[PDB]
């Protein structure tokens, strides 16, 4: 049985080939790690490779776990062919991408419309950069026109789907939280956003900023009345002990927050994004690390 089986909020994980073994025995919600990024689906213009995204969606439905679509608009892993197209043609391609996802996947629990607006807008012309910011109106009058246009498109094409914004390095500072909330404020003028996501990777939760500051900033995000999701949680494990200590220090602050409606770990087996930093909770030999032993007991004790 998954760790959060009897909890009031989900505990999910990034799903993909290396995260697949025993997945449903641990987690009760998923996000496709890479297959839902536009560059993964439409690497070649007007031919859609849905295989990896289908795999994640099929698995989620078969195990009756909520599916978070990751991700519609982002500044990495976007198609290469779109970069040099005129803004009018880029926009038509974006709209087609939105309509295609909406048609194929009607049971999306949370649609991540824009990821990393404060950190990685689709304004670069490098590998996977997209370079389509101006197709969505660029900064515009508010400074975040492109975000507004992305969520407007999401509302139009996904009329019954919960819409989420996602970003990193938010709760680590009041200034970043206030910046992020300006975007949320602009979105709420047209009631365009339903959920607030913060990634909370290991680099976001280091101890030089106290967890109480993270909690205060969670309160600030919660003041919007919108549900909060922790979307891409990981903690490094150069030693088992450091990982265990960090899990004890950091995880409860997010898990116990009343506005947090779910946490998704960004992988749990080797091959996850922060493999080099040993953020995995299960070793190469299949054995559970002390942080995971603790996590199961902690989650069971906190429904
Ligand atoms: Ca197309």
């Amino acid at each position: 049985a998954p760790l959060a089986a009897t909890a009031s909020k989900f505990l999910g994980c990034a799903y993909g080939a290396q995260q697949a073994p025993g997945f449903a025995q641990y987690w009760n919600k998923l996000t496709p790690e890479n297959g839902g990024k536009w560059g993964s689906v439409e690497a070649v213009r007007d031919q859609m490779d849905w295989s990896t995204l289908d795999a994640a969606y099929r698995f989620a439905q078969a195990n009756q776990m909520p599916f978070q679509m990751h991700v519609m608009v982002w500044g990495n892993q976007q198609p290469e062919w779109i970069k040099t197209l005129r803004p009018a043609e880029q926009r038509r391609e974006i709209e087609q991408w939105f309509a295609a996802v909406a048609q194929r996947y009607p049971d999306i629990a949370l649609l991540e419309v824009v990821n990393e607006p404060l950190n990685d807008p689709p304004s670069k012309a490098d590998t996977g950069g997209g370079n389509y910011l101006q197709a969505l109106g660029g900064n515009g009058d508010s400074g975040w026109e492109w975000v507004l246009q992305s969520f407007r498109l999401a509302r139009r094409h996904f009329p019954h789907t919960k819409l989420m914004i996602n970003d990193y390095s938010i709760t680590s500072s009041a200034q970043a939280t206030q910046k992020y909330l300006q975007i949320v404020r602009l979105l709420q003028r047209e009631n365009l956003v339903d959920a607030i996501g913060v990634q909370e990777h290991a680099f976001e939760t280091t101890p030089e900023v106290a967890v109480s500051v993270h909690r205060d900033n969670l309160d600030a995000l919660a003041a919007t009345g919108l549900p909060i999701y922790i979307t891409e949680f990981d903690l490094d494990g150069p030693t088992d002990a450091q990982q265990l200590a960090d899990y004890k220090r950091v995880f409860p602050v997010f898990w116990e927050h009343p506005a947090v409606h779910g946490i998704t770990l960004w992988g749990f087996r080797p091959g996850l994004w922060r493999d080099k930093e040993a953020a995995y909770l299960i070793r190469a030999d299949g054995t559970e690390r002390p942080a995971l032993t603790w996590l199961r007991d902690y989650v069971a004790a906190h429904p």
